[PDB]
C-alpha cells in the first residue's frame, strides 16, 4: 500500500505552473526520471496519475478495468471535432457507429487502394528535392508536413492542397497553430472568464469558422476514399449512416490526426537515419534492391522490411502521440500496491514507457532498429505509439504504409548530409517535431 | 538467365554418392568453394539448391517468397518429434498455436525464472573441474553435453538427467545417436524397403519406444519450467490449449534442440578461446570485472557483453544447426538470373554464408570477435545462425544465456592449457562438435 511520489508544487496552483513551458512532454519525462514508475500530478480542479513502467501500463490497458479517458488536450479538441473518432467517449453512439462504418476503408486490404494516390504525393516530393540548386537546403518537418497534409487531403477526401506549391503553410494549417497556443494560455490564467479575454476568443472563435468553409468545400464537391464511405456506408449494428453533422466532425478529425503525427514520424526516422551513418546504409541498401521499379507498387512496399524496423525505432525514441489517457471502470488496485476508485484517471507517458530498462536494456537512448527485427520478442503493451485496445489508432496502417514507402523513395533517390550537424531540438504542439531540421540531399539521378 | 554449376554425378544415382561420407557438411562446404555462391544438387526424385553467398541469401530470407521447408533430416526427425515445433510445416495448425502458447516461456520474464536453474547446473560443472585432480583432463564436448542436457531438463521439465553422476551418456542418448547413423545410412540405399533392412528398422523402432517411454516418465511426475506452460497455456488466438498428442511431441522436439546445438557452441568457443590466447586474456578479464558475486546474477550475465561477442564470433565460424531449408511459395527469380517454380526448395549452408569475403572482408577464417561490437554495422542476413523469420529458432536468447553464463564462470574461475595441441576434427550428426578436444584447467581458487 504505497504512498504516491509528486513533484514540486505552487501553492494553490498545485502542479500546474510545471506544464507553464514550451516543452511539457519533456518536462513531464524528467520529473518520471526523477520520481519513477508513478507519480502523482494536481492541478485546481484536476487529478491524475503518470505511468511510465511496462509493469503498470500493461495492467492500465487491460480494457475490462480501464477505458479512455478525454485528456484536456483532448477536450480541447473536443471543442471542433466534436463527437469524432479522436475526441468521442467509448460509450457515446457514434463512437461505435463511425468505428464499425470506418475499420473497412483502413484494411490492409483498403490499403491497395490508397497506394496510388500515395505515391502522387510522394513522387512530388522527390521531383522538389531533385529540382533543389546546389548547396540549397531542406527543411525537413516543413516538407513531411506538405507531403502528409497533401497525402490525407487526397487519399481521404480525393481533395488536393497542393502544399508542394506553397512556401508558407496554409491557412487552415496557420489557424490551428494560432488555436492551440490560445488553448495552452487558458490554463494558466486563473480567471480565463473574465470580462478582459474577449480579445483573445474574438480571433480564437474566428478559426473555428474558418475550417468549416473548407469542409463544406469537400463535402459538396463530391470514388473509393474515406469520405465515400462516410456518406454511403451503413453501420450494421444499428443500420444507420453518419448523420450530415458528425461527417463534418470526422472530416476535420482526419485532416488533423492524419497528417501531423506522421509527418513527425518521418521527421525524427530521418534524423536518425543521419545520425547513425550504419543504419542509413542499410536503410539504403534495402531500398535500392528492393525498389527496383520508377513507381513503387504496393507490394514492393510491404517488402521494406528494414525500413520499418527504422520507424518503429523512431517511434520507441520519440513517439509523435506522445500520450493518452484512461479512467478506471470500477475500484481497483494497481500494482498491487496503488488504490484507485471508480473514475480515477491515468496518464501513459509513451516515451518514458518506451525508455523502460527492464524491458529493453541498458543502451535505451540508442537508436537501433535491429531490435524490432523479430517482432514477436517485444513483451506485450512495452510498444504503444498507437494507443490501446479498440481506442488504438485507426489509422496506423496508413501511416506506416505512407511513412515506409515515402522513406524509401527517399533512400533510394538521395544521399543525406547533415551539414550543420543539427542539434536535436523538440518542439511541441499536442504532438512532437525535430524543429530547425535541415539536411542535404544528392540525388543519384535515377529517373522516375 | 545464368546456367548453374552441379558438382560430379554417378550416372543415375546423380550427387548423392557425395554424401556418402562421414563429414558432409564439410563435403558441400568444399564444393562450395570450387563452384561459388550457388550450386544444384541432385539425388534420385529430389533437387535443391545450396546458397552460399549473403548476396543470394538475403533475397531467400525475404518471408513473402520463400517459407520454411523440411529438410530430409528434419523429415527424419520429424518421424519421432511430430508435428513439434521444429519439424511442423508453417501452414500446420499445430505450429501457430504452439508457438503462440511458447514464445511466453522464452521472454525475459522467463528467463529471469529459469537464471537459478542453470545456475544449478554450472555451478556442478565448476565444482567438477575443481575436483580434478593434477593433470587430469577436460572432455569438453562430453562435459559441455552433460550441462546443456541437465539444463533444458531442468528449466524445461522440473526433470533432473544428473548428468554429473554418470559415467557415460543417458540410454536415452545413445539410442538418438544410433537412430540418426540408419537414417544416414537408409539414405544412400536404393531398395530402402528391401527385407535385408529389417533388422536395421527393427531397432529404430526400439529408440523411439526408448524416447517416448523416458516422455512417459517426464510426464507422469508432473513450477515455472515450459511444460507448465505447455499443460496450462492455451493459444490466444484460438483459445485452445495443446492436446496430449503434441504436448509429447514437444517434449521431444526440446528436449533434442535444447541442448546439442548449445554444447556444440560452447565446446566451439572454448576450442577458439585456447587458440587465441589475447582474446581468452581480454574474456577472461571481463568475466572477473563483471562476475564479483560468487554467484552470477541475470543482470550480471547480460552485462557479459564480450564473452556475448565470442558466442557470435564461434557461431559465425561453426553453426553448430549448419543449414536449413526454404521452398519458393510463387514462382520467382533469384538474384535476376535464376529463375524458380513454385516449390523448388534452396539450402542455406550456413558456414559458408558466414564466409562470404564481401561481407566480412578477407581474414574470414580468423577468430575475431570485435566483429560484433556494431550489430547495425552488419550487413543484412548475413549472420544466420538461428534460422529466419517467424521459423527463426524459439530457443535462441534461452541458448546465448545459459553459454553466457557458463563461459563466464569457466573464464572466471580456471586458466585454460591446450595441453595436446588440439587438431580440430569436427564430428557430424545433424550438428556440428569438436570431436576430442581436451584442455587442462587449472583453478583459480576463487570460492563458490
Ligand atoms: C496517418 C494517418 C493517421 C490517422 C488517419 C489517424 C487517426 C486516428 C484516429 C481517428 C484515432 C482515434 C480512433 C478511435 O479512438 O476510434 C487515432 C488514435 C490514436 N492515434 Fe492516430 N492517426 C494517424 C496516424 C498516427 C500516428 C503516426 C501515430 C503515432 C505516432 C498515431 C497515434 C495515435 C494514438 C496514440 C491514438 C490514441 C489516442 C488516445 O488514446 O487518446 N496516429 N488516430
Ligand atoms: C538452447 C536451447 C534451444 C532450444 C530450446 C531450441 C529450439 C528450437 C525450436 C523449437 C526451433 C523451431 C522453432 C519453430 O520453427 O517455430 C528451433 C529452430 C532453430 N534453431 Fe534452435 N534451439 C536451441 C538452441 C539453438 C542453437 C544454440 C542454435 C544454433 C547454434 C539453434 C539453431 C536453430 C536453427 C538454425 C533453427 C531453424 C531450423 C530450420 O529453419 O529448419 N538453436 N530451435
Ligand atoms: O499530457 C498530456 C499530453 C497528451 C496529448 C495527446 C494528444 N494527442 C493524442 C493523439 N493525438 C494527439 N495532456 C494532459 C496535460 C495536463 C495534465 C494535468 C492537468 C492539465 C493538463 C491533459 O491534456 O490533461
Ligand atoms: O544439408 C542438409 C543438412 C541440414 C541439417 C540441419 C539439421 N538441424 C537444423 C536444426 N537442428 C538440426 N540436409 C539435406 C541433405 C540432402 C540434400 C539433397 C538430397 C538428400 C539429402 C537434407 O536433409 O535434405
Amino acid at each position: 500500500i504505497k504512498e504516491m511520489p509528486q513533484p514540486k508544487t505552487f501553492g494553490e496552483l498545485k502542479n500546474l505552473p510545471l506544464l507553464n513551458t514550451d516543452k511539457p512532454v519533456q518536462a513531464l519525462m524528467k520529473i518520471a526520471d526523477e520520481l519513477g514508475e508513478i507519480f502523482k500530478f494536481e492541478a485546481p480542479g484536476r487529478v491524475t496519475r503518470y505511468l511510465s513502467s511496462q509493469r503498470l501500463i500493461k495492467e492500465a490497458c487491460d480494457e475490462s478495468r480501464f477505458d479512455k479517458n478525454l485528456s484536456q488536450a483532448l477536450k480541447f479538441v473536443r471543442d471542433f471535432a466534436g463527437d469524432g473518432l479522436l475526441t468521442s467517449w467509448t460509450h457515446e453512439k457514434n463512437w461505435k457507429k463511425a468505428h464499425n462504418i470506418l475499420l473497412p476503408s483502413f484494411s490492409q486490404q483498403a490499403m491497395k487502394g490508397y497506394h496510388a494516390m500515395m505515391v502522387d504525393i510522394a513522387v512530388q516530393l522527390v521531383q522538389k528535392w531533385e529540382r533543389l540548386n546546389a548547396d540549397e537546403h531542406i527543411e525537413v518537418p516543413e516538407d513531411m508536413t506538405r507531403l502528409t497534409l497533401d497525402t490525407i487531403g487526397l487519399c481521404g477526401f480525393n481533395y488536393r492542397f497542393n502544399s508542394f506549391y506553397r512556401d508558407q503553410p496554409h491557412p487552415f494549417i496557420t489557424s490551428m497553430v494560432r488555436a492551440l497556443d490560445e488553448a495552452m494560455n487558458k490554463l494558466q490564467r486563473a480567471n480565463p472568464d473574465d470580462p478582459a479575454y474577449d480579445e483573445n476568443k474574438r480571433q480564437f472563435q474566428e478559426d473555428i469558422k474558418v475550417m468549416n468553409d473548407l469542409v463544406d468545400k469537400i463535402i459538396a464537391d463530391r470514388s473509393d476514399d474515406l469520405l465515400t464511405h462516410m456518406l454511403n456506408g451503413k453501420d450494421p449494428e444499428t443500420g444507420e449512416p453518419l448523420d450530415d453533422e458528425n461527417i463534418r466532425y470526422q472530416i476535420i478529425t482526419f485532416l488533423i490526426a492524419g497528417h501531423e503525427t506522421t509527418s513527425g514520424l518521418l521527421s525524427f526516422a530521418l534524423y536518425f537515419l543521419v545520425k547513425n551513418p550504419h543504419v542509413l546504409q542499410k536503410a539504403a541498401e534495402e531500398a535500392a534492391r528492393v525498389l527496383v521499379d520508377p513507381v513503387p507498387s504496393y507490394k514492393q512496399v510491404k517488402q521494406l522490411k528494414y525500413v520499418g524496423m527504422v520507424l518503429n525505432e523512431a517511434l520507441r525514441l520519440w513517439p509523435t502521440a506522445p500520450a493518452f489517457s484512461l479512467y478506471a471502470k470500477e475500484d481497483t488496485v494497481l500494482g498491487g500496491e496503488y488504490p484507485l476508485e471508480k473514475g480515477d484517471e491515468l496518464m501513459v507517458l509513451i516515451p518514458q514507457l518506451h525508455r523502460d530498462k527492464t524491458i529493453w536494456g541498458d543502451d535505451v537512448e540508442e537508436f537501433r532498429p535491429e531490435r524490432f527485427e523479430n517482432p514477436s520478442a517485444i513483451p506485450q503493451h512495452a510498444f504503444k505509439p498507437f494507443g490501446n485496445g479498440q481506442r488504438a489508432c485507426i489509422g496506423q496502417q496508413f501511416a506506416l504504409h505512407e511513412a515506409t514507402l515515402v522513406l524509401g523513395m527517399m533512400l533510394k533517390h538521395f544521399d543525406f548530409e547533415d551539414h550543420t550537424n543539427y542539434e536535436l531540438d523538440i518542439k511541441e504542439t499536442l504532438t512532437l517535431k525535430p524543429e530547425g531540421f535541415v539536411v542535404k540531399a544528392k540525388s543519384k539521378k535515377i529517373p522516375l
